[PDB]
């Protein structure tokens, strides 16, 4: 039950991440995220090879189409981090 | 009909103009506007593949002409979990 | 068909876009239908009209809120899509 | 029916410039405004020559705690205009 | 109890500590926060002009320690339409 | 009297803040209280309980907030009043 966070400055970006992630590995997606300021985060759930996977590909994908700001895995989140996801 | 077609700018007025562009230039349906602050807003529109490509393009122009153009991106054919975070 | 024109003027601040705003509507018989906010400061307000009010209304706009240093974006649509119409305040 | 407005770069120099206006002269406080960015607008409504003395007490008021951002005075404002005020 | 004192910080860590410092420097009731945009955070007190003086002084140093303090100010007697746009 | 301890970290960005969160409550004994953003791109984390834990929990928090690139503020306030405590989330 890994977690894999994409986040870019701008939506168009988050939405290439997403689709780009969904599309790579075996991921669901948990939602998007708008914190303000222009930033959007994006992201998914799975097993950790399948997150890697996965947030690699959308990682490229945002940085081709817009800002790539950060992408990370968190292999083994702690249950009440769920609380502030989307 | 299922290719998504986004245009991201700063500002407002150039996305109504992207948007207006985007629909006159193709058969593609305008699906929404988000906001995401520092004052970028997305338009998207669907359609087929060859439509939301033409249109995007026009799109793009337009907001180039009027405003501050950001980003453009088709996906031609989107996940279905991505149907979820759109506007 | 088309939808009624649209006039939109752009500016940095809210004073910048009223003073666009009554000069807009002072300079022509035009409806104003809103205003709208997408953070960093930007304010677009909108007339909409027959061509040649919206027109006259927008150039007189663009000059107010140039005149207290303001403006960012002015544009006239003369004949916006329904669809476009429906994404407006 | 002169409208005068001030804006800010800040909440604190919104609230001290409507406080001198209001203090200033025989207008009265429409409201405040937060279009986002930071800016934040304060208006009163009066005749133009105390819109003119509040609009003078209250700039100079946001200047010396704030960012003074702009300050205007709309002798006769369009019946319009009040729709998109607060 | 009617002097209001203001401090606003970019970000709200430092006017979370404000507040905390202010209503521990004196006798100054917790009114409210406002988030205005551009991470402009103010925090808002009340109480007699000579405690709100010591208050806001000790929540500008709380702020500048933990974050980026951006004004402070205190009014002594506020007009009454004025908190009608307070939080 | 005074509430429970609270431990904030606040970063550019959600990423950090989530990795935050996620290192505050396993590094001890604290309850994630939740986030606010302010615009701007800022936000902030927040852990309520005993001292030692939320500053232990706060360190970690910092640690991982800096090694992804996003940390803005880190602060203890181990016995806020409760009218500070009645404006947190």
């Amino acid at each position: 039950n890994a977690l894999g966070m994409i986040e870019t400055k701008g939506l168009v970006g988050a939405i290439e991440a997403a689709d780009a992630m969904v599309k790579a590995a075996n991921v669901q997606l948990v939602g998007k995220e708008q914190v303000g300021g222009g930033l959007v985060t994006v992201m998914v759930r799975g097993d950790v090879g399948a997150v890697k996977a996965a947030t690699d590909a959308g990682a490229a994908a945002a940085e081709r189409v817009g800002e790539l700001i950060s992408v990370h895995v968190i292999p083994r989140p702690h249950f009440e981090v769920d609380a502030i996801l989307p």
